């Protein structure tokens, strides 16, 4: 049910992928890759130890030991994140128009394109509910706000790797809450202490991080 999904391309291989670089008040964990590009692997302030995957950089200024100057993968990596941020962003027809007037907390979501000219606000807990085929694609062209303590929640075999926020503004997580999906944000994503975000953090600016765990979304029925 919904749109088909939008492909990640490179940019799929990475758990965090910014082009202005990466903040982190440690300690996160990461499970995955992250990168930055076209910065200098200076601008990627994660330590070694918070990454489980792979740290690459365009130059061979990023963390030591670990990181990989690996110019030409962050390359095609960021033009697929631009290129799926594009995908996403053109789906049609939308299902739904200014849902909520753009607060979505305490509804179900149905697969489906969902689209709001407005900012999103998630202040209270929001369900996403399909089954492990179904899709979801959310337009946002403000900016997307998940409230402290609040959770996106998936049921009926929904996975996070299948639901798609395109944020034209930026992406602000709060404290000790816990977030699912692709983020395809146009400009920065900021994740506050504590929390826990399955999915990827692909940002056309910078991502910063505050003690989080940020998870890979799982290709199929897991890491809930």
């Amino acid at each position: 049910a919904g749109p088909y999904a939008v492909e990640l391309g490179e940019a799929g291989t990475f758990t965090i992928l910014s082009k202005s670089g990466i903040t982190d008040v440690y300690p996160s964990t990461v499970t995955g890759n992250v990168g930055t590009s076209p910065i200098t692997g200076a601008a990627l302030l994660l330590n070694c130890d918070e990454v489980t995957g792979a740290m690459y950089t365009v130059d061979s200024a990023g963390p030591l030991p670990c990181s990989i100057n690996s110019p030409y993968l962050l390359e095609l990596a960021v033009s697929d994140m631009g290129i799926a941020y594009n995908d996403a962003a053109g789906r049609v027809p939308a299902d739904h128009t200014e849902l909520g007037t753009g607060e979505i907390g305490g509804l179900t979501l149905e697969p489906g394109v969902y689209k709001w000219s407005s900012d999103v606000n998630i202040s209270t807990d929001v369900t996403f509910n399909g089954t492990m085929d179904d899709v979801w694609i959310m337009q946002i062209s403000g900016n997307l706000n998940q409230a402290n303590a609040k959770r996106v929640t998936l049921t009926g075999g929904a996975l996070a790797k299948n639901i798609f926020w395109q944020v034209a503004g930026y992406t602000a997580l709060g404290t000790y809450a816990s977030f699912e999906g692709i983020v395809l944000s146009k400009t920065l994503i900021s994740v506050n202490t504590g929390t826990t975000v399955n999915g990827r953090l692909l940002a056309q600016t910078a991502v910063t991080l505050q003690k989080n765990t940020i998870n890979a979304p799982t290709e199929q029925y897991e890491e809930a």
